């Protein structure tokens, strides 16, 4: 019942994108928390959140942000847990700024980066699930089922 | 000594980049295998590798590729295991083609992507380590020590040649 | 009556773009099939489709996909037939990601790439027709007529 | 020994790239001609070449060009034959100007575009081969053998210098 | 009364952009013609148009096109007259493809390139006017007046 | 021998690029002046130059600049004469910053932009020549001869080292 | 009561973006002026404005423009005062052209550049405030309060 | 001799770029400190530095970083002082990743960004100088003299090797 995955995002504006990560984890019955945390506007909140993640029982953190998107990398800077990053698409640069600021992390501080937008958010949840599946047979089976349903449900011809 | 991490790359040319992932895993004492598999040139070899990864005991796959990089994504298409992708720097487009071909995976088939080049390879290994550390106390301690040393090793002031 | 060209696309989302390829082939009376095939979501479906293409009588394959667009290159990886690729334009990167993932194929596995979007889809069909025309006089004549009508129909002044 | 494939390029500078297309066709025993034709600098030469390609027996045209690359597109404008385009890498923009100028053809005038550089030239020849193989059993067998050898020749593990 | 400037565009689709060039020339009372000419769809029409431009009395040609935009450069390839190019903005790449295909012309075949879109079209007309002004005092004066009105009409504060 | 074309550049560093414009004008026998003027570093020098260009007899101004290239645009802001701009290649961004800073002029202040680098400088001179040729029969003939020679000088087949 | 910060923009079109800078300065009670000044259309107006800035008592200038955006750099070329630049997002290149034309200034003529768009405009005002705060305790306190309210007001969870 | 400007950089590798900022401040006689602080690798070190900057007497912070450059932005997150950012050129992406990671700060946390590379470092120091000059007549005169000399030092015509 206690969250094993933490979904954090730069602002309310990111919810439209990050909700796909939330929905996916719920579907796979993965206990998690969903919060707003800004690296630049709430730096101490991030430090505390990331520092204590492991102690609170979290195993994976999904972080999403737009623009310069410092959130994912800074979260990874304070936690030893795997951090997955979702570039949130934005008006001007369509998430290209977010993508580079997240994926180009220096050696030593990784952020497993997913695609820009909703699909990236969804995949961050699926990637987190695949990580948890390594030591949770029940979840692993549910993940196998989800993947199998995806493959089997793709139509053979367009409508 | 059974491998828990599989490092695959599209070619020998990618090794200069992927060797950094191999070195880091060895440093952290994580048993792994290193192979060359091309999605575009040896698709059946990739299919066989990816389909049997889980049953062979692998827990994480690190895939490196450049250009129209399809290796990580296709590997992820055949395995339920987490797949981490490393964009190998390309000559003309400096790895931008590699990056987009890897990171822009459709919803439903994830590939955790790392930085272009050596730094990415190193982080892919560190990310796989943090994944394995979730259920390996010994490795977790080793990872912690490694991270802590990195931070304490950063100089405080610049050296003027 | 048996299809000599196969139009495959990553998902239903690509139909809005790939229908232009379909329409063009029908106009030129080129027998063909139109299907949904995902390299990442239905890898085995793609392997089987591409592997058996030649045996089924297909001469050219038109493949369209958005995002990382692995479909065209992976199809070419399994078939000896000419594979033409159409980058499908997408929200964030406007098909630039799709273009690079398709056109930058390594030496040994070609994908004749067309423009991003509807025009690329239309041109993939026209390119496939020009290939088939090399050994089909009737089609070659119809293609000559289509090209001639295009050139002759361009207005001399804007409205 | 009549040519069935025509390899045209904008300049001598493009030859370093296009020679790879020439070499591959020769390897597959495909009769072809190799010429220098510039759309921007020798437009009338291009018009003559493209208009007569079909009547001269050519079946596929491989065109290489860099910068504001118009050679492939204009060639396609005058011939009904399939035209394959090879973006030659440019100094400043690393071939991005070459790529967009070639691949972004308007609906109605196709140009099958290949990768930037040598790899593109090689694939343009392989693509032309696969086109010709549709109605040439002998070439088809040769192409098949070539592809099969490429796949079997890929190493299984990396060499550590 | 005979046109001294020719405005040519790739297709009707470009009119929304190229009309700004047309409007500007009319405002400055510069005799001109406005036509649709496609380098790729009507190659012979372009060759003939460009080849005969000088003989017909044209002094400057404004050419606009989107996508690969071969029109401006190919026009310059056949005429000795100054050719000005306008990259027409397009759906996918926002005219970046058009810009590079026009501005990156090789040494020996120039195309004076203007900004992407309506402003570029307007400026192509103004640039053509500044060229004609060099040997037409009446026009030069009207151009001076237009430039003076532009500068004087800029508000001092936003509304 | 009064100059009719003015070639200005932001710095000595830009000369390697702009010398190509100077050489071409001299070749076509077009009297011109070549100076260094920076919009960002010598704005008043630019203002004086641009305001008096027309009264000094100049007919066309060729301006070269790199980086946040403002020289061509600001020159155009002060003169009614046609201003041609040459984007000088930049180190990091390979001239893309130079290109956009020059070509994206607001409606009302034109700058005819040429290719990044040497080719652009050469074309700026050729464009200025074609402008001057409109009312100079002698130059027109020289320009025609120059163009015709360029086309006839293009090789027909590639040289294989 | 006399303005200590000058907000200048390329045209009325930029107001939608630059108003955020205006609003921010008013909120922090920083006396300022808001004007339209075009480097390319009103060069002499800019020269005079920038040259006299210091004499008029201005301490910081915020300049915003789209497209080639010469305004910020040219303003900095004529004044010794700190000049902050805001790339205004535009149709075609989404402000990437504006960003490079502003940030890539040569050594010797700086322009502190902010993000593309509304956020950049807002931040230019905040940066100007932080500069003024260095020698105005009352403003410094109000700035501390504004920053504190920003941090404290960020929600803990998305709605 | 108390420092009023703080120059921080992510690594020793960034020094080649940031030394230009150090040199300019020293030239203008502006007391400053130069340190190495990484946002991604020494976050706690950055937090301590940024939080105490104001109380330690610093007035302006110049931060240089490359790649996923977070140093300037995070420093700005903890201090009310103006923070100027210098994008350090990166190998593959030539500093574009550095630039976007720095300049695209969210509304509410400003970072005045300068050009990619050395020029940016130099301008960051000049910008900090102009800020300090607002309330330092002596420095203002020195800055004025410096600017005036730069303008008068620009050559009027190019040197032909
Ligand atoms: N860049 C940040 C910073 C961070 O945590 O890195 N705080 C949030 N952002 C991003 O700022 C962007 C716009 O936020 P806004 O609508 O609150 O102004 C969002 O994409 C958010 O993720
Ligand atoms: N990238 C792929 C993968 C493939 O086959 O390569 N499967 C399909 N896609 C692309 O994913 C994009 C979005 O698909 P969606 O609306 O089903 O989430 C489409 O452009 C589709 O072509
Ligand atoms: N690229 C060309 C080619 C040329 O003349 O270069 N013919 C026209 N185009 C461009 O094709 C684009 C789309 O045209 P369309 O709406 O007729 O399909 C237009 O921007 C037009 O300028
Ligand atoms: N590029 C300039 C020039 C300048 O001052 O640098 N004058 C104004 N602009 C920009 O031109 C763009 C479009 O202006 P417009 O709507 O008046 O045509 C605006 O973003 C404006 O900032």
């Amino acid at each position: 019942s206690a969250p094993v995955v933490g979904i954090i995002m730069g602002s309310q504006s990111d919810w439209e994108t990050m909700r796909h990560a939330d929905a996916l984890l719920t579907e796979l019955e993965i206990p998690h928390e969903t919060l707003i945390v800004s690296a630049n506007r709430t730096p101490d909140r991030l430090a505390d959140y990331a520092r204590t993640a492991a102690e609170r029982g979290l195993n994976v953190i999904i972080a999403g942000a737009g623009g310069a998107a410092h959130l994912p990398g800074m979260c990874a800077a304070w936690t030893r847990l795997p951090v997955l990053g979702v570039p949130v698409e934005s008006r001007a640069l369509k998430g290209m700024d977010s993508l580079l600021s997240i994926v180009q992390m220096p050696g030593g501080v990784p952020v497993g980066t997913l695609a820009i937008g909703a699909s990236g958010a969804k995949n961050a949840a699926l990637l987190a699930a695949s990580i948890l599946a390594l030591y949770n047979p029940a979840l692993a089976a549910r993940l196998e089922t989800w993947r199998a349903l995806q493959t089997a449900s793709v139509p053979n011809s367009p409508i």
